[PDB]
């Protein structure tokens, strides 16, 4: 992997959307929390050792979706990820897929059960870089730490962001916009104000974001994106060496798993370089 400045859109190879011999295990697992009993799926890497310490990238599916869809007959997210880790593409690390459904959980304020139920349960049983969930242990491995997701997930994922800084370095939000404010600029300052309170530097927070030009998701994000570049906050490149925001425009994709699965494969081996704990040359 080398980092570029302008990534363009690249499908994976239609090869990747088909079963990979080097699989990574997919546990369902059940956890209790702020929201009652539910459930999510944890993707381990081939060759997972809990001895190792991994970087995590949890993954939020859209509305009228569940914990199942992203690893079902209808994504299959985790071909391209076990295809990509056995390439050499993409580093080996956990993916996890929640859902915002049950209980008093919703989209927007998933990020309440992410921080006190989700990180602590799937952090005590997997190998990440948090030597201990406690609040200090998880915000000492932020930099190893990812959160994306799809249109309502998105929006997940720009919650997440405004409120889990101390928790999470790298950000996913694909097809989905920032629902807090009455303008861009106001969307824009909102996070402006979550970085200025977290005291993070430009280079402890990356955002990559990315929509289909034929995606609906494009019309509200597009405003938002152009607010945010103009903040001091935000370096424009997809260079994490250098800088920490992008947003990747896929000619021609609409608003469908079968595009978005592609910008996880564009974006998902961008994460998890900057301090990483292996000397890599990117």
């Amino acid at each position: 992997f080398k980092y570029e400045s302008a990534v363009q859109y690249r499908p994976a190879p239609d090869s990747y959307l088909n079963p990979c011999p080097q699989a990574g295990r997919i546990v369902k697992e059940t956890y209790t929390g702020i929201n009652g009993t539910k459930s999510l799926n944890v993707y381990l890497p081939y060759g997972y050792d809990p001895n190792k310490k991994y970087n995590i990238f949890y993954l939020m599916h859209g509305g009228g979706e569940n914990e199942n869809t992203i690893f079902s007959n209808d994504v299959k997210l985790q071909n391209i990820l076990d295809h990509a880790i056995m390439n050499g593409e993409l580093e080996p690390l956990i993916v996890v897929t929640p859902t915002f459904n049950g209980g008093n959980c919703t989209a927007q304020n998933f990020y309440q059960e992410f921080r006190q139920n989700v990180i602590p349960f799937v952090e005590s049983k997997y190998s990440t870089y948090a030597e201990s969930t406690t609040p200090q242990g998880i915000a000492a491995s932020r930099m190893h730490r990812g959160f994306g997701g799809f249109s309502m997930g998105g929006l997940t994922t720009w919650y997440v962001m405004v409120n889990c800084l101390d928790y999470v370095a790298y950000f996913m939000p694909l097809s989905g916009d920032y629902w807090y404010g009455n303008s861009p600029q106001d969307k824009a300052n909102s996070i402006a104000e979550a970085i200025n309170r977290s005291g993070l530097s430009k280079r402890e927070y990356f955002v990559f974001a990315a929509t289909g030009s034929e995606d609906i998701a494009y019309a509200n994000m597009n405003p938002q994106i152009e607010a945010m570049k103009a903040l001091p906050h935000f370096d424009y490149t997809s260079d994490f060496s250098k800088g920490n925001f992008y947003f990747l425009v896929a000619p021609g994709a609409t608003h469908w798993w079968g595009y978005v699965r592609h910008y996880i494969y564009d974006a998902l081996p961008y994460f998890f370089h900057e301090l990483e704990h292996h000397h890599h040359h990117h």
